[PDB]
DNA sequence: ATTATGACGCT
DNA sequence: AGCGTCAT
């Protein structure tokens, strides 16, 4: 009734890059833009795994994780700009500053949580109060909305897209009551003229086209910010949870992508979001744990209260990669050469992130894989990380992982490593 | 032989 | 501290 809380005090948005690496790459050169076009990484096995797609490649079935010879298959003209390779691995540079760009950006309307390379949450709550003072009660006209879907709308009782999105937003504006400086619809809305003013100014200052989810939370913007790619914002309101969650299969909200988003469906036969709601709070706790089941209990009646982090800056700074098959590394000098490059791409990162962020990281973590190993990572050890110096890094990294080594034999190594990776944790201001 | 990361929960 | 899960 009166006392129930219904999750809607903050409005949150999520921004997220349309194909970010793709879009990087066509910014740089003209001749990949307005095509179907992929980024990949390496080139020898099946032409490079893709691991970015324009809009126009999409169309023909190119998804992530495509070798790029299966992907010519469904698209014999696709464009391909492959990640740059530096001490013998694939290098990200390129994007992390393109990320650093969008994320200036977006920290001058409010401060952010840089949750991926490619996006970041915004709390707009104040800057949304701000705005309502500023307004004076006057209504907000659709054209300050220009690339805005109301999820939802329009309803009851006209043929192309851009038309159905106007009409949505018409019924949308139409039903608001811009007197209450509270309601809740109202305070969405002006965040999403916000979020219209963010995206324009990462389009126009860096060249750069992002989509964005406005909501009530987190996990609902970031669902939101999927419903209209690319190059539009979709915004959520607390009204339109039923009859979204009522045919949303329960994988397709964050975090229930694995085991558990199958073990809901599996032990309480459902299938869709919105049947979570006949469950009651400790039900859902005796299935899935106390956290899971009062989480699961809110965020299917669209309640969600993990914060926007103040953090635009990564937590951790790393550097990894496998080696497959018959690469796999098996003589000492082999482990001792990679995790050497490893250690330098890693001491370049980490200078020039003391630089630019005034902090130091002080634990490396070291993780390998052996051959014959289903996990991600086989062994995890960490030790301390005193100087920014790389053949002291892939020292102390060998030394914490040689215990592995099962050849008595000491130039051989067995089983071969099939992953290395160098993790810098623990920041400090310096 | 999907790869290269990044976040975070559990014990 | 080291491992597992989720993500993409
Ligand atoms: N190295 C690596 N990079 C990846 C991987 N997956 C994604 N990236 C990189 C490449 C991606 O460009 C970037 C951002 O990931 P998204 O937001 O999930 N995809 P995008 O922005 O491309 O398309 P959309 O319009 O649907 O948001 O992360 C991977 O497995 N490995
Ligand atoms: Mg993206
Ligand atoms: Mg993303």
């Amino acid at each position: 009734g009166p006392h129930m809380a219904t999750g809607q005090d903050r409005v949150v948005a999520l921004v997220d890059m349309d194909c970010f690496f793709v879009q990087v790459e066509q910014r740089q050169n003209p001749h990949l833009r307005n095509k179907p076009c992929a980024v990949v990484q390496y080139k020898s096995w099946k032409g490079g795994g893709i691991i970015a797609v324009s809009y126009e490649a999409r169309a023909f079935g190119v998804t992530r994780s495509m070798w790029a010879d299966d992907a010519k298959k469904l698209c014999p003209d696709l464009l391909l700009a492959q990640v740059r390779e530096s001490r013998g691995k694939a290098n990200l540079t390129k994007y992390r500053e393109a990320s650093v760009e969008v994320m200036e950006i977006m920290s001058r309307f409010a401060v952010i949580e840089r949750a991926s390379i490619d996006e970041a949450y915004v709390d707009l709550t104040s800057a949304v109060q701000e705005r309502l003072q500023k307004l004076q009660g006057q209504p907000i006209s659709a054209d300050l909305l220009p690339s805005t879907y109301i999820e939802g709308l329009p309803q009851g009782p006209t043929v192309q897209k851009e038309g159905m999105r106007k009409q949505g937003l018409f019924q949308w504006l139409d039903s608001l009551q811009i007197d209450n400086l509270t309601s809740p619809d109202l305070q969405l809305t002006v965040g999403a003229v916000i979020v219209e003013e963010m995206r324009a100014a990462i389009e126009r200052e860096t060249g750069f086209q992002c989509s964005a989810g406005i909501s009530h939370n987190k996990v609902l913007a970031k669902l939101a910010c999927g419903l209209n790619k690319p190059n539009r914002q979709t915004l959520v309101s607390h009204g339109s949870v039923p009859q979204l969650f009522s045919q949303m299969p329960i994988r397709k909200i964050r975090s229930l992508g694995g085991k558990l988003g199958a073990s809901v469906i599996e032990i309480l036969g459902i299938e869709y979001m919105g049947e979570l709601t006949q469950f009651t709070e400790s039900q859902l706790q005796s299935h899935f744990g106390e956290k899971n089941g009062s989480w699961l209990y809110a965020m299917c009646r669209g309640i969600e209260h993990d914060p926007v982090k103040p953090r635009q800056l990564p937590k951790t700074i790393g550097c990894s990669k496998n080696f497959p098959g018959k690469t796999a590394l098996a003589t000492r000098e082999q482990v001792q050469w990679w995790l050497l490059q490893l250690a330098q791409e890693l001491e370049e990162r980490l200078t020039k992130d003391r630089n630019d962020n005034d902090r130091v990281a002080t634990q490396l973590v070291v993780s390998i894989r052996v051959q014959g190993d289903k996990r991600l990572s086989s062994l995890r050890r960490c030790c301390a990380l005193t100087r920014y110096d790389a053949h002291k890094m892939s020292h102390d990294a060998f030394t914490v992982i040689k215990n592995c080594n099962t050849s008595g034999i000491q130039t051989e190594w067995s089983p071969p490593l099939t992953m290395l990776f160098l993790c810098a944790t623990k920041f400090s201001a310096s």
